[PDB]
């Protein structure tokens, strides 16, 4: 459910979200579209999750390598741009929009990481990685420390695992070879390993975050930090003499940073698609757009031909330009969710301690080609589970979240047109069977019964119809239907409130012949009810 004539954007916090409203304002004022400008906590993780549901924002903002996984699951709109509008961008920046021949988002802006030093505390910069121990003895003496960057994120730490050897995908003949994962050689253990080794000696601190170093590196108590152009402005507002230039070297080898093009996208349930077809075009995609947002916190290596080379000749463009030259681009396939969740834990239980370089980085050989380790991106519904395992309804072996008694086929049937969402123990997919959704659904009305009211009081009170609220059958748990929840007010039955959820009585549950008998199978103590809630949607 997206309004029409109104365009929600969702960008990530860090990325200067109050300068692109400025972009907004202007659009406002000039089309009288109001346009509102959102940015979500974890935002690359909530919009699948949304976007599923045909609900969301209309344009959605981040790097290209998760926009492959969107549009793969349907998530993401095409987009056909003019034919002299792809001529004002750089080429190689819509080869990272392209999935599958296609062209999925408009690219904007090419980022790149680089080292961030400060000039007083130090005035050349290091230029490989081994020399830290030693310079961070020096600055701890002084009361100050050499280097501190975010280690909760794979994103920073990927340069010195990539720079010995690691990497991603095998990306040959054009096509990247998910079987062929480069995470556990030689280059990357031997790049995480220093890591671990800075730990260890305690030149950094495991607990290390982005705000954390951000805010030790502006309050002049680390010599230099690792970040992107968004964080430029941070240090601006701070009197901190730093500087940007190129990343250390790790075994006399350049670091490859995974180079991430900002793209923005549609989403496929968007009214708007043509709406914010041309406000990305004529409103941001241009001159003054671009520099708005920049004024905030700065994009980096913009793709638009135009007002890059206005600010080409900037010290820290140049810096990041070349970071990026030395690196290599993102893949948009859409294994990458799951490789960066592999990757992130494999750093952070390297850096804890809670397991070896060896064990962590073999852990996460085998859990980047995985669909069910990453908690948050997982299949909720049926359709879903059955289309990331390539595998039809009838060959799905699901098993029951209470009794774990296999699903039969008209169980999964059932599961699906019932609107039940999967629910995970130990990273597997589970279901519920007929036995137990009745039982426990029947239980659920004997425990958690609040109250009951007419339909007509019901809109009245959450001031919208009807036919918006989510009304279940109290039986069976099947959403009502338009002319299900219209029976409840012409026959003035009411609906009920069990556990903070409507019910009502599906056309099925209705009479229930007496042939039948009361329920009573199955297969403070309430963790039943838990498990319910789960499987109709965690409210
Ligand atoms: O760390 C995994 C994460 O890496 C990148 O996320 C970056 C984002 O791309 C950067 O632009 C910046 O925002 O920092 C983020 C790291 O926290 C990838 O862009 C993203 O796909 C991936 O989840
Ligand atoms: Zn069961
Ligand atoms: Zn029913």
């Amino acid at each position: 459910k997206i309004e029409e004539g109104k365009l929600v954007i969702w960008i990530n916090g860090d990325k200067g979200y109050n300068g692109l409203a400025e972009v907004g304002k202007k659009f406002e004022k000039d089309t009288g579209i109001k346009v509102t400008v959102e940015h979500p906590d974890k935002l690359e993780e909530k919009f699948p999750q949304v976007a599923a549901t045909g609900d969301g924002p209309d344009i959605i903002f981040w790097a290209h390598d998760r926009f492959g996984g969107y549009a793969q699951s349907g998530l993401l709109a095409e987009i056909t741009p003019a034919a002299a509008f792809q001529d004002k961008l750089y080429p190689f920046t819509w080869d990272a929009v392209r999935y599958n021949g296609k062209l999925i988002a408009y690219p904007i802006a090419v980022e790149a990481l680089s080292l961030i030093y400060n000039k007083d505390l130090l005035p050349n910069p290091p230029k490989t990685w081994e020399e830290i121990p030693a310079l961070d003895k020096e600055l701890k003496a002084k009361g100050k420390s050499a280097l501190m960057f975010n280690l909760q994120e794979p994103y920073f730490t990927w340069p010195l695992i990539a720079a010995d050897g690691g990497y991603a995908f095998k990306y040959e003949n054009g096509k990247y070879d998910i079987k062929d994962v480069g995470v556990d050689n030689a280059g990357a253990k031997a790049g995480l390993t220093f890591l671990v080794d800075l730990i260890k000696n305690k030149h950094m601190n495991a607990d290390t975050d982005y705000s954390i170093a951000e805010a030790a590196f502006n309050k002049g108590e680390t010599a230099m930090t690792i970040n992107g152009p968004w964080a430029w402005s941070n240090i601006d507002t701070s009197a901190v003499n730093y500087g940007v230039t190129v990343l250390p070297t790790f075994k006399g080898q350049p670091s490859k940073p995974f180079v991430g093009v900002l793209s923005a996208g549609i989403n496929a349930a968007s009214p708007n698609k043509e709406l914010a077809k041309e406000f990305l075009e004529n409103y941001l995609l241009t001159d003054e757009g671009l520099e708005a947002v920049n004024k905030d916190k700065p994009l980096g290596a913009v793709a638009l031909k135009s007002y890059e080379e206005e600010l080409a000749k900037d010290p820290r463009i140049a810096a990041t330009m070349e970071n990026a030259q030395k690196g290599e681009i993102m893949p948009n396939i859409p294994q990458m969710s799951a490789f960066w969740y592999a990757v992130r834990t494999a750093v952070i239980n390297a850096a804890s301690g809670r397991q070896t370089v060896d064990a962590a980085l073999a852990a996460a050989q085998t859990n980047a080609a995985a669909m069910f380790k990453n908690p948050a991106e997982r299949p909720r519904k049926l359709h879903e589970l059955s289309s990331a395992l390539e595998i039809p309804y009838d060959e799905l072996r699901l098993n029951c979240v209470y009794c774990k008694g296999q699903l039969t086929e008209t169980e999964v049937l059932d599961f699906a047109f019932t609107d039940l969402t999967i629910v995970y123990r130990d990273d597997t997919p589970h279901g519920v069977c007929t036995k137990c959704l009745r039982f426990y659904s029947k239980v659920s009305e004997f425990r958690w019964y609040r109250y009951s009211v007419y339909g007509t009081t019901l809109e009245k009170l959450t001031n919208k119809g009807i036919s918006d609220l989510l009304i279940r059958c109290i039986t069976c748990q099947r959403p009502l239907s338009p002319e299900e929840k219209q029976r409840h007010l012409d026959k003035k039955k009411r609906f009920h409130n069990i556990g903070g959820r409507w019910t009502g009585r599906c056309i099925a549950c209705w009479r229930r012949p007496r042939t039948e008998t009361q329920v009573g199978s199955s297969g403070a103590a309430e963790s039943s009810e838990l498990t319910l809630q789960e499987l109709l949607g965690e409210e």
